């Protein structure tokens, strides 16, 4: 067969076999061949299941129709995002935090902006991540050339600082043990652990980054599930404006898909070592990778940031939080150590003395419930399984009675 | 003031000041400060002006409504695009060309598709581009670290193969003069010249890529404007399946902004030097950045690929082609060499012995019309201006009468 003489990107080659998302899809389909009649319940991926509130879809449909009229029509979009959306985001979520409308960069998605940020930072930065955390940070880092090879003895890529977050340290790293890196990806409430950093912890984090001359990329995607009295934004910490940016996903904030839209806030005081403002480079990257967020999505996002939209968001969030309580009580009554769930829509269940892939396989085999193995979120996730609260109420209740059948004889 | 210790990405430092889009933006804003009441007509950046046809927006609104119902509610897209959309694209645009549904990767957009491909290829490939061409190819290469610094004597980044396309060669390069690269970005119809490569020309391009062991990235964004009888897809050339992929933006194909949707076709027989299939790395990539193109955009796109949707598209395209002819006739009647306009919704006008930024500036100052300076499309663009045909008919007519009045005597 013919082959080009183009070398495969050696950073693609670095990636380990059996990435979380394609692996779960494999096992789930293998499972359905095995049990063609199984009623499978998915509590894997943070994948939301309830209809978009009508207030938002009406706004989107209205914008849709308007795009077929003259005066109601508009061509492309402002590349940083429509000014009214950037304004509404700055005021609704960052009012009093010293954030201007022009510090907010709107994108078509949040996972999209991890990527754009990684292209911007480039191949020669080093990164720290929570261990465990969402696998996209690590993966984007490998792909950009920021890492060494995977080491299968420690299950880590070389040159990434994995900051261990455990029950014994209250799921916040011991910073006195963390090596300096250029970038610190920090997600609060964290996926998968559900842990939300306290004000005192985020103060330590900002002080650490200041001393090390690092940039924190703070992912507040799940901040709307906060129940404990903890900061929702890194910019609530004085000094964060010299060392941090913040990224969030509308879909995760609103508790529903359909508004395909994220943002990144980069403050004026965040500077590279030569004094150049980081925001100017991000803006420059948006002028090559982008044209604008979709105007129908923008119309929905704008509808969200109103009394009626905030009320619909709160209600949806409240529904998933009651789903989480059902799951917590199920595992707690079964005798397990259950973490998270308070400030996020998933629970992080400790299964000590089994590999998380084995637990995942056993739960799927025996109950037809899909969960997510902890080791999918890095080596610090080994020992745990994440269970998502995203599903119809009936499905959550049915999954929990199946857990109860499965695990009844495990504990006393 | 405090600064972090993080070194700026030297690939960002490489980029020249005054990138096309930011620059026009600065100049347009400054013009409105100077003249708040100016009736500005924009014939700059390819951005469409007419209402999206009702057949498409109705489908989008219907999908929006359904997402509020239990029975209609879906959310996360298939990461490579929903199968029904992939199948409709493959059949509608690639039927008979040996392209399967699984060869089509649907994304939210085409400008970022260039970006995603370039992350996939990585920092160690070399590229060739048409000169002039749409500046995102070069820009994406610089950003990914594929290049040297910008050289001001030649107005080029180091290590990019700029393939000279001129009136004198019909805007197709002399491939015997083109150095070998890993990647060849090739746009037909070309933005900004409007030139559509012939079957014989694309045959030469495939043979060249085959002997060089290169990958062609063929950008067919404007192929629905083709009037001459030229291939619309690189895959019409036998053997392209071994050396080429194709990329396109739904907005450019359909002739209307609103369906924020693109695709890339990567055939099974396109392999890296170690035998690994390029499509597999693309797939792995879109499963780290992306999640899917919106359910609503996919519904609009699905609606375009029907008899009624194709009819609406054809109508909108025909409108813009008439806009183009008005512009061509205007500049021709004024005695300028005018290129393009036949196979694409813009015209490429030669302004000899003058800088394209100065011509742009003069036209904007005197007529309040925004054009695009040719030098924004690389050094081969110097001495030309592109004028877009996207606008209401009355705006095109008004712009042309300003041009005629300015340039008559």
């Amino acid at each position: 067969e013919y082959k080009t003489k183009v070398s495969r990107n050696s950073n693609m080659s670095k990636l380990q076999a059996g990435y979380l998302f394609p692996e779960i899809a494999r096992r789930r389909s293998a499972h359905l061949l095995k049990y063609p009649d199984a009623q499978v319940i998915s509590l894997g991926i943070g994948d939301t299941t309830e209809p978009i509130p009508e207030v938002i879809t009406s706004a989107m449909a209205k914008k849709a129709h308007e795009l077929s009229t003259i005066e109601g029509y508009s061509g492309y979009g402002a590349e940083q995002g429509a000014k009214p959306l950037r304004a509404a985001i700055a005021k609704t979520f960052y009012g009093g935090l010293g954030i201007g409308d022009d510090d907010v960069f709107v994108s078509d998605g949040a996972k999209c902006d991890i990527s754009r940020l990684q292209v911007m930072f480039g191949s020669n930065v080093t990164i720290a991540v929570q261990d465990p955390s969402y696998p996209a940070y690590v993966d984007s880092s490998v792909i950009m050339g920021q890492t060494g090879q995977f080491n299968t003895d420690v299950q880590k890529y070389g040159n990434i600082e994995y900051m261990r977050c455990t029950p014994e340290n209250g799921f916040f790293p011991d910073l006195s043990t963390v090596g300096r890196t250029d970038i610190i990806f920090f997600c609060s409430p964290n996926n998968p652990t559900g842990a939300a950093a306290t004000r005192e912890q985020l103060t330590q984090l900002v002080e650490f980054a200041k001393k090390n001359g690092s940039i924190i990329v703070y992912d507040s995607a799940y901040a709307m599930y906060m129940s404990d009295d903890n900061p929702r934004s890194i910019f609530e910490i004085p000094g964060a404006e010299e060392v941090a940016m913040e990224t969030a996903s509308f879909s995760k904030y609103a508790g529903f898909t359909g508004v395909r839209l994220g943002w990144t806030v980069i403050p004026k005081k965040l500077l590279y070592s030569d004094g150049f403002p980081v925001a100017k480079d991000f803006n420059r990257i948006i002028c090559t990778c982008f044209n604008g967020a979709s105007n129908i999505s923008q119309a929905g996002a704008l509808a969200c940031l109103t009394p009626e939209g905030l009320e619909a968001m709160h209600k949806v969030i409240g529904f998933y939080k009651e789903n989480t309580n059902i799951i917590i009580d199920t595992f707690t009554s079964l005798g397990y150590d259950v973490y998270g769930g308070k400030n996020a829509p998933y629970v992080w269940v400790h299964f000590p003395n089994q590999s998380s892939w084995d637990v995942f396989a056993e739960i799927l085999e025996k109950t037809h419930v899909v969960t997510t193995p902890g080791s999918g979120f890095g080596p610090g996730g080994e020992g745990f399984v994440r269970v998502s609260a995203f599903g119809h109420r009936e499905n959550i209740l049915e999954a929990c009675r199946r857990f109860k059948q499965l695990y009844k004889h495990h504990h006393h």
